[PDB]
């Protein structure tokens, strides 16, 4: 899949689909 | 990025870059 | 603080402030 | 629910329900 | 470390150490 | 279990078996 570690809500087309980090704090994996 | 949802360890080229799950389960985040 | 386990996104007021789980599943904590 | 981002265990009114940070450390999130 | 993954709160000689799971859902990782 | 807080793989001897933190960013929990 395709996989961002976003600061922000996912895209429209991405989906929640785990966990990752961005500066050592919990940051959503929003993939499509 | 392109990433997946991995049972066993990282493809040689692909790094552990968080966290997801497989029926509820927690698994490795794997990207390439 | 007021939270709630969400399937989907935080409402308005609130904020994604952690994990929590549903049915062993991951979920968005959703806090106003 | 009434939750918490809680540094030590949670008060024996409140159960541990998910997981939220503290200065990008896990912390307990306890709710009641 | 020796650890254990637990359904209560850790022993007093235990510290909460991280996260592990239990039938797919989240619970305290105890370590001495 | 006897368990460590990786930042490589586990020891072919150990098993995945969670998360742990490694200065505020998550690593492999890595248990036999
Ligand atoms: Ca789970
Ligand atoms: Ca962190
Ligand atoms: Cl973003
Ligand atoms: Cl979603
Ligand atoms: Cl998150
Ligand atoms: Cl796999
Ligand atoms: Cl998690
Ligand atoms: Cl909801
Ligand atoms: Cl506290
Ligand atoms: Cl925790
Ligand atoms: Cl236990
Ligand atoms: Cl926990
Ligand atoms: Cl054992
Ligand atoms: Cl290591």
């Amino acid at each position: 899949a395709t996989c961002y570690c976003r600061t922000g809500r996912c895209a429209t087309r991405e989906s929640l689909s785990g966990v990752c980090e961005i500066s050592g704090r919990l940051a959503r994996l929003c993939c499509r």
